[PDB]
């Protein structure tokens, strides 16, 4: 019971009410199942269980200092070297161990593949670890434990909420209809209207496919009003009969792509009530009866059927756009190729996932050819994989079972699983599925739930640390509010609350000790507060600082971030480096966040408010923070992350760029903060005090700038071969709702920006002109 109050708390909604069995089956469904994997999770050898735990953070001469569960050894070792090879160093039997990271939910392959290390080489910090035997791993492990060929015809019956009143009602399959549309009479405005009038829709209902949904649209006539859709068929593929009552959500005429499950606000929901046609007790075929069983270029798809997937596997998609779903023997001919389908490569079932591939055995054929995404793959792709589960029909779906076992064997699979789920419980759409699969999560790791409980009360308490601020600073100075700020940091309940925790914008990362003394708010608008935390075991790795926000929208920054994030994996993944910095931002709630802080930098504005001119001040500041020798490698640092960026803002359309958004760290690596754009909702950007700094100061240095100007066309060409992995996340992503990413213009920015219809080298000569038509800056 504690642990079901504890499940209630952390996932926002109370656990029944709705007496409703597909509900109940997925709650037990589902939980058998996730406590199946929490039972085998607990029988794991031990580096089964750090590989469970903590996940190895990789990347695609030395010192380091090393220490035993006080007294430290410090060594040099081979940036070379295996982490064992480091242990055996340490001891004077290695295998009876690994490294922790001090302070971090971090362990530890040549050392030159550790992100920590990295992060350390890079950056002159010395690697700080120490020696965990195996049997103190064992602890954390235990500690962890819990037929029929009639018209498909329906009837509108009546309505109940506020010229003429129209319904029009469509069948669709994904958004294609499986016929034509049907409107009622023009029954006037006011009401609780009356209609009682069949509507009949050219299919017979022996071609209703398994996941045909019956799509209603109501509004108003000489402006639309309400839409509405349900399935055909149950979650038992029981062709439903009978009289449905449709709690209508408001609109915008139909919207074929939005849910099968009704508005829930049923005190102000308008009402479509209708009759489904009984017909006998039919059942949808099982897939055995079912195995048994331009234009002119369409046809000449369905065609050679067997010619694609001999000899064109990967066309599957295109053959499933021919395919007549009206026609239930078109689609048992298509349906049975696909049970002998090859599998595909990730890259095309990441195009299968989408809502015009509505057919439940195409959804299947899609997760099976997803089982082999890495988990590091898997993390790059799951914001999609989440918003795609806005498109299904049902609750127990292949995507929410994969998902569910993915996040219970990987617990930073888990950890973002949890808070994309969370933070759209706000939203009426998806709150009840979203709820329900964080609640399996949560019977899969008891042990994770209190975790995360740990994060969502800090999360509480900066929320009402934020509002205090905000109220204050109406009446108070700005260091008036924040001396008050950290009178209220300093209360009991918010220095337990705010530390020692795991931090949502990175489990690895734990935040101790809030640091009372550097917290502080930005004192425009939404007061977006400053938080600071140290931690004696991590050292300086332990001096980390996170941004909160209440009142901004954070999606939009959190997709483009984990697009740039891509884009460095693709270029490090062809041997280039451009040094980006891809902080971490991540959505909590209603318009709640937090945003990594990126430490040692600051805004080219601050930095040019000030030398002599003004482009003197970034070089001058780049020469301050890294003396003699060190400046070259800023120059380096500052040159590859501008081309980077160059092209990044390029590609995703990110206008609105200015002195403040800019950022610059001491390292001399260039990045971009506050997103909120993109898409345009621009033409390439450079500025001239930038190509100052890339030409070393001197009035012009052709050798330098050129090769910049080499890195910007290696970057876009790199992205360009990868166009289409970028065409299918954001196809996916247009399931969020973002308003910048709403229709099919938008992913034609992309296509442009990426010149994809183009050669390698026309698209190059073209990359070209926006190149120099940006430079005369
Ligand atoms: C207003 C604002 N937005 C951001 C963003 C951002 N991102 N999406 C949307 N807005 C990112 C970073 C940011 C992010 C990462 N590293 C560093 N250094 C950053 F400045 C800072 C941002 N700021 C801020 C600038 C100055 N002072 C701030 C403060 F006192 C408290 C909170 C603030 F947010 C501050």
């Amino acid at each position: 019971k504690l642990i079901n109050s504890q499940i209630s708390l952390l996932i926002g909604k109370g656990l029944d009410s709705l007496r409703d069995p597909e509900v109940n089956d997925f709650r037990t469904k589902m939980r058998q199942f996730c406590e199946e994997a929490a039972a085998h999770r607990q029988q794991l050898g031990w580096v089964e269980w750090l590989q469970y735990s903590f996940p190895l953070q990789l990347e695609p001469a030395l010192l380091v200092n090393v220490k035993f569960e006080e007294e430290s050894f410090t060594f040099q070792v081979s940036t070379k070297d295996m982490p064992l090879a480091l242990m055996a160093c340490a001891l004077r039997q290695p295998e009876e161990y690994a490294l922790q990271v001090n302070g971090r939910h971090e362990y530890l392959y040549p050392l030159c593949h550790f992100q920590y290390i990295c992060s350390c080489l890079h950056s002159g910090l010395t690697p700080h670890l120490t020696m965990v035997h195996s049997s103190s791993i064992l602890a954390m492990r235990d500690e962890q434990s819990n037929s029929l060929e009639q018209p498909f015809s329906i009837e509108l019956i009546e309505g109940r909420k506020v010229m003429k009143l129209v319904v029009q009602a469509g069948l669709f399959h994904g958004n294609e209809m499986l016929c034509k549309t049907v409107s009622s009479s023009e029954v006037n405005v006011c009401s609780e209207p009356v209609w009682k009038q069949r509507l009949e829709f050219d299919i017979s209902v022996c071609d209703l496919p398994r996941m045909a949904r019956l799509c209603f649209a109501l509004y108003a006539v000489v402006c639309p009003i309400a839409w509405a859709n349900l399935m055909l068929f149950d979650y038992k593929d029981q062709l439903k009969t009978g009289e449905r009552c449709l709690y209508m959500w408001p609109s915008v005429l139909l919207n074929p792509a939005g849910t099968v499950r009704g508005n829930p606000n049923t005190e102000s929901a308008a009402a479509l009530v209708i009759y489904l046609p009984e017909v006998a007790p039919v059942y949808f075929p099982a897939l055995e009866k079912i195995l048994e069983l331009y234009e002119h270029e369409k046809d000449l798809v369905w065609k050679m059927r067997h010619e694609v997937q001999e000899h064109f596997p990967e066309a599957l998609a295109r053959l499933l756009l021919v395919t007549k779903w009206n026609k239930h023997e078109d689609v048992a001919q298509m349906l049975y190729l696909l049970c002998s389908w090859p599998e595909l490569p990730v890259l095309s079932a990441l195009e299968l996932l989408d809502f015009s591939f509505p057919d439940c055995y195409v959804g299947s054929f899609a997760i099976k050819s997803l089982r082999k995404l890495t988990d590091d793959e898997l993390f790059q792709y799951l914001l999609q994989l989440v918003q795609v589960l806005k498109y299904e029909s049902y609750l127990d779906c292949e995507l929410t079972k994969f998902l569910l076992g993915r996040a219970l064997a990987n617990r930073k699979i888990g950890h973002f699983l949890f808070w994309h789920l969370r933070s759209e419980m706000h939203v009426p759409s998806v709150a009840l599925r979203f709820g329900l699969i964080m609640e399996a999560y949560c019977r899969g790791s008891t042990h994770h739930m209190k975790v995360l409980m740990k994060q969502g009360e800090a999360l509480s308490k900066l929320k009402a640390l934020n509002d205090f601020v905000k109220v204050s600073s109406q009446k108070t100075t700005k260091p008036q509010t924040k001396e008050m700020m950290h009178m209220c940091m300093r209360q009991e309940t918010y220095m337990e609350a705010l530390s020692h925790l795991q931090s949502p914008l990175d489990p690895s990362t734990l935040l101790e000790e809030v640091c009372v003394e550097q917290c502080t708010f930005m004192d425009s608008k939404m007061k977006p507060l400053w938080i600071m935390y140290s931690s004696e075991e991590a050292g300086s790795a332990g001096n980390v600082g996170i941004i909160f926000k209440n009142g901004d929208d954070l999606r939009q920054d959190m997709l483009t971030l984990q697009m740039i994030q891509l884009m460095d994996v693709l270029w490090k993944q062809e041997g280039l480096d451009l040094r980006m910095t891809p902080y971490g931002c991540l959505p909590t709630g209603d318009r709640t966040g937090l945003i990594e802080v990126v430490l040692h930098s600051d805004t080219i504005a601050n930095i040019q408010l000030n030398a002599a001119f003004n482009k003197d001040a970034l070089l001058n500041w780049l020469k301050s923070k890294n003396p003699g020798e060190a400046l070259d490698r800023a120059i380096e640092e500052f040159t590859l992350s501008c081309a980077g960026y160059c092209v990044a803002t390029y590609v995703l359309g990110i206008g609105d760029r200015h002195s403040d958004n800019i950022m610059i760290r001491e390292s001399g690596q260039l990045f971009h903060i506050d997103f909120g754009h993109f898409l345009g909702n621009v033409p390439f950007i450079l500025t001239y005090d930038f190509v100052h700094v890339i030409q070393q100061g001197k009035t012009n240095n052709s050798e330098k700038f050129e090769r910049f100007r080499g890195y910007c066309e290696r970057a876009y060409t790199i992205l360009r071969r990868h166009g289409l992995l970028f065409l299918h996340l954001f196809a996916l992503m247009r399931a969020a709702g973002l308003p910048e990413l709403s229709c099919s213009k938008d992913i034609q920015y992309l296509k442009d920006s990426l010149a994809l219809g183009k050669t390698e080298e026309e698209a190059l000569k073209h990359f070209r002109v926006k190149f120099n038509e940006a430079l005369r800056e």
